[PDB]
């Protein structure tokens, strides 16, 4: 039921159109949908496997309606027309994550729906691209009885993915693993998952307090945004729970800084923190069109002829010569000397200096993967 092109042949029905268009986009395997306004006409385009195409040019009159409709679905400001807006939608087709972005433009806000699959995001702990060392130390870390483990990085770092991987590795029936999320990304099975619900003042803080009355061995908090959730988090870790969470800081040592700045007692950070996994996503070079070169003298400084690889571009990729992505990481492990450094508020430079004797930086991690020709030198250097 409900074909986009049929419904297009007639000039709400604006709800049946949007759903049908989404439905047709998914049927075609399209990555993105574009609704744009031009002075004398309107335009709908679909991107499929790189290729962009016009699929419909309905009357200019419809533009304000299709824009509004996508807004209300993504939970946004119908009134606001002058500034960018970004919403989310979860939908069942017969499950699709659709990211909608709008934008002021010379004849009407432009809109794109980003349409991602829910499943390609579901990776296990050995499939995130951790090096053998990081993998080993991280697996030994999440198996500890109590303390806080933070997964950190900027937006798009893949922090939710590595939490889920970690939880799944622990998901035995000997453990009681409870979760509070905003929202839940999916169901794991074996793990009690709890969504934050603003509609009843069920916040991260309230939910996490409740979790502790359910006798958990491990608890996950979707993220630590305010002092209050940090306070409970730290108390939970100090009373025999293993706690896992995220911050959006930019370095492993910056996690400590962020915690202090938020107002957690420096001593209490130093006695609860087990470790901080800082993390970035780099695109993996398309193995089909990736081209070998010989590193020049300046590129060598960063590391016989040294063979690295470069992007290029082909149909099997599209926009650039990259298919897929992988993680690069830095795993901070707390020891006696570092506790002193945290407690004494020594600062980022002194903590980093200490950690380097044992652990390589995210850049070195990235550079190793460049060496292996998994990714380009550009892709690693641009985030650094
Ligand atoms: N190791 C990995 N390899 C490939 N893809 C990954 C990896 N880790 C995460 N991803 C994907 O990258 C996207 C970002 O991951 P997500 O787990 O949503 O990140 P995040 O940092 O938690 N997000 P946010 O805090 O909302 O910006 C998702 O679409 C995941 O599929
Ligand atoms: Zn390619």
């Amino acid at each position: 039921s409900d074909d986009f092109f049929s419904l297009a042949e007639e000039l709400a029905p604006i709800i049946k159109l949007i759903n049908a268009m989404l439905g047709e986009a998914i049927k075609e395997g399209a990555s993105d949908i574009h609704i744009e306004t031009f002075e004398k006409t309107l335009s709908i385009r679909f991107r499929v496997d790189g290729v962009l195409r016009e699929v419909l040019a309905p009357s200019r009159k419809l533009s304000s309606l299709l824009v509004s409709r996508v807004k209300v679905m993504a939970k946004l400001d119908i009134a606001e027309k002058r500034v960018p807006q970004d919403g989310r939608i979860s939908l069942r087709i017969g499950a699709v994550d659709v990211r909608v972005s709008t934008m002021p433009s010379s004849h009407g806000e432009r809109v794109v729906m980003r349409l991602l699959d829910k499943n390609a995001t579901r990776l296990d702990l050995h499939s995130l691209g951790m090096t053998a060392h990081n993998h080993d130390n991280f697996r030994r870390l999440i198996k500890r009885p109590h303390g806080i483990i933070l997964v950190t990085g900027p937006t798009g770092s893949g922090k939710s993915t590595t939490l889920y991987a970690g939880l799944q590795e622990l998901n035995s029936s000997e453990r009681n693993i409870l979760t509070v999320e905003d929202p839940i990304e999916f169901d794991i099975d074996g793990i009690g998952q709890t969504q934050v619900n603003p509609r009843v003042d069920m916040t991260f803080a309230r939910g996490l307090r409740a979790i502790l009355r359910q006798d958990p061995d491990v608890v996950m908090v979707g993220e630590i945004r305010d002092l209050e959730t940090a306070q409970i988090a730290v108390q939970a870790s100090l009373t025999g729970h293993l706690v896992m969470s995220t911050l959006h800081t930019n370095t492993a040592v910056g996690a400590v800084t962020r915690l202090r700045d938020m107002g957690i007692e420096p001593f209490l950070i130093s006695s609860s923190l087990l470790g901080v996994l800082a993390q970035r996503l780099v695109r993996t070079l398309c193995p089909d069109c990736k081209e070998p070169y010989e590193a020049d003298k300046e590129q060598r400084k960063l590391f016989e002829p040294l063979i690295l690889y470069r992007a290029t571009g082909c149909p099997k990729c599209n926009h650039k010569g990259y298919r897929g992505r992988t993680g690069i990481h830095e795993l901070l492990l707390v020891d006696d000397a570092l506790q002193e450094l945290i407690h004494s508020e020594a600062g980022e430079q002194a903590m980093e200096k200490h950690i380097r004797a044992t652990t390589p930086s995210i850049r070195d991690d990235g550079l190793d993967k460049v060496r292996q020709g998994i990714t380009s030198l550009e892709e690693v250097m641009r985030g650094s």
